[PDB]
RNA sequence: GGGGCUGAACGGUUUCGACUUCGAGCAUCGAAUCCAGGGAAGCGUGCCGGUGCAGGCAAGAGACCACCGUAAGCGUCGUUGCAACCAAUUAAGCGCCGAUUCCAAUCAGCGCGACUACGCCCUCGCUGCCUAAGCGACGGCUGGUCUGUCAGACCGGGAGUGCCCUCGGCCCGGAUCCUGGCAUCAGCUAGAGGGACCCACCCACGGGUUCGGUCGCGGGACCUGUGGGGACAUCAAACAGCGACUGGGAUCGUCAUCUCGGCUUGUUCGUGUGACCGGGAGAUCCGAGUAGAGACAUAGCGAACUGCGCACGGAGAAGCCUCGAGGACAUGCCGUAGGACCCGGGUUCAAUUCCCGGCAGCUCCACCA
RNA sequence: CGCGGGGUGGAGCAGCCUGGUAGCUCGUCGGGCUCAUAACCCGAAGAUCGUCGGUUCAAAUCCGGCCCCCGCAACCA
């Protein structure tokens, strides 16, 4: 299963296992991070990151902030603000259906797989929720630090990386 | 220190898909979607009035100030405001630190052992005995200065019944009844009583507010105040406080006809009707009905509109109808056209890749300088 | 002594080949959360560009000199 039976090549660049360990399976959308020509060659060798990330609803557009990019080969590189504002392209037909849901039961927006096509890229968003039900402190302290750690360190070794 | 194997490397590399210029919509967008270089009242109107900005919009306001006879802009004062606005984040809190209470008692343990008003309001003397009134003050024998209790009077009543005869320290008392015989004495100074009363027949008065009223009408004429140690106001005959009889006295009552009265047509009116018409929820002669159970409206014909006084011809916002979709101008959302080929130039779509080449960081060189 | 580069609130970094209103991170001040501190969050203030002189309408920017720092060179008989 590459890209619809046999039509294109899309299998390079692994999937970050952080979203499949602290979240669940419910909603799954597709988007595309607008990047420059420098960030293209910094993700072909499989140099991703496992840092925190959160979206930021602005008017009608989405801005996924807090991201870490390698950009390092042999010597020093001047770079160009790795933690900038990268507008994510989408469809007003989907956006409007996400702002009203992300600002309800305290939901987030974390990426799934990073599909690197012919030079270009394609991020896979998802609308999920944590393993716990809101915050209870006393009633939510023994299941988020014991059972959640097993699902994070157990499912990672099963799917290669 | 200089050239460069490399930084996305047959050119078919518009992610279905974002912005931002275009077709469409105008749903918000300095606006009760617009307005006049337009008209009408015998060619029009008036007897005084307008505008705002020091401070890009708006108020409390003095009627500031002056205009060729023919149209114009202040910042007077006190409050002057918007220049005052405390504008929000994500799923990882058991990691540092916390005292507890009314009857007696207040560091703990042990040996003894319990308090003042609860049953006492309310001086003093004998018992029984409430957890034990330290034989004394309740429930009761008895002993005293302290006076509990069948209580008046505006009953002036036949029928049972004179309903009874003293009061804040008693205005005066325990004599006929609660010492026992023999049916009610701790009120020892606080048992917080229950009271100004409930009218035998007739001395006389009144006849008044229902198509008036009342003397004979249902009332033996009546009701009632009052009188017996001290005196005066009514009845209405079974539909309505707007119900009933032929006749006598009180202040002799009421419904309706014509000369008093109401009007003159979008602003002023000649020229008349006229002191005329109104049987209008207006009086008044006289009659009828049983009453105050009740019912119609004064209009038509044409002289002035500053063109008969002072001025001007859109005088300066008193009202309605006609010419004209006032431009989608004011403005930025929606299906998509377009993608940035390590930042820059040619470029049959994008082009380190097939050409022109600028910087980090790594590989190659013809030297002692 | 030669060449190149560098100086930007308290500090480390933009911007300095194109002279038209100098920004980020951290820290400080003030206002919340907690018993309190730290962490998290926010508002506000703070640098006329090392100094001293020209050109231009306008100089942190172009140019020259002086005072410092850094890299290289400082060396065949």
């Amino acid at each position: 299963m590459t890209k619809k039976s046999a039509s294109s090549n899309n299998k390079v660049v692994a999937t970050n296992r952080k979203a499949r360990h602290n979240y669940t399976i419910l909603d799954t959308y597709e988007a595309g991070i607008v990047l420059m020509g420098t960030e293209v060659k910094s993700l072909r060798e499989g140099q991703a990151s496992l840092a925190d990330a959160f979206a930021t609803v602005d008017d009608g557009e989405i801005w996924l902030r807090n991201v870490h990019i390698a950009e390092y080969h042999h010597g020093t590189w001047t770079n160009h603000a790795p933690r900038r504002n990268r507008k994510l392209l989408l469809h007003r037909k989907q956006i409007d259906n996400l702002i009203g849901k992300i600002r309800d039961g305290n939901l987030t927006l974390v990426p799934l797989s990073i599909y690197f096509t012919d030079g270009k890229v394609k991020v896979e968003l998802a609308l999920a929720r944590g393993k716990q039900a809101h915050d209870k402190r006393q009633d939510l302290a023994r299941r988020d630090a014991q059972r959640e750690v097993i699902r994070e360190l157990g499912r990672r070794a099963k799917g290669k990386i």
